[PDB]
């Protein structure tokens, strides 16, 4: 009955892009109203995002091998990091212009995902385990708010890195279903 496993990947996948493209919508047009990034921007405000964990896989290359496993570990770190924001965390920061009140308006397409990619690691846990952290870490990014003269490119940082700390929670999810299951990708 609902039991097709396929599904939560799907759920996951739906929602994912679902949330590159909010993060990337609200990514693009912010950075037209406000700043010239590579003026000289990008050295004196030296990277973060998840840049830096197998330095991204995407190219189309399906992430080179490794463990079906920790794409989801390694993955769920990068959700559960942002939210640390969306939580009590309201829209003064990332308040839509572009928008469509879609789904459910940003903390549930992030909360569902990380509580629908719950249910695949517990079905995998074993056989193929040692999943680098282990004991109480706490991940959150910053933290955003408010209209002052600075404090924006406080907080256009996260508006971009949702960007570049999204291309892989899907298609680095995408890699897990068009891996661990047969068709409907490619």
């Amino acid at each position: 009955p609902t039991i097709p496993l396929s599904r939560l990947f799907q759920n996951a996948m739906l929602r994912a892009h679902r949330l590159h493209q909010l993060a990337f919508d609200t990514y693009e047009e912010f950075e037209e109203a406000y700043i010239q990034k590579y003026s000289f921007l990008q050295a004196p405000q030296a990277s973060l995002c998840f840049s830096e964990s197998i330095p991204t896989p995407s190219n189309r290359e399906q992430a080179q091998q490794k463990s079906n496993l920790q794409l989801l570990r390694i993955s769920l770190l990068l959700i559960q990091s942002w939210l640390e924001p969306v939580g009590f965390l309201r829209s003064v920061f990332a308040n839509s212009l572009v928008y469509g009140a879609s789904d459910s308006d940003v903390y549930d397409l992030l909360k569902d995902l990380e509580e629908g990619i719950q249910t695949l690691m517990g079905r995998l846990e074993d056989g193929s385990p040692r999943t680098g952290q282990a004991f109480k870490q706490t991940y959150a990014k910053f933290d955003a708010n408010s209209h002052n003269d600075d404090a924006l490119l406080k907080n256009y940082g996260l508006l971009y890195c949702f960007r570049k700390d999204m291309d892989k929670v899907e298609t680095f999810l995408r890699i897990v279903q068009c891996r661990s299951v047969e068709g409907s990708c490619g």
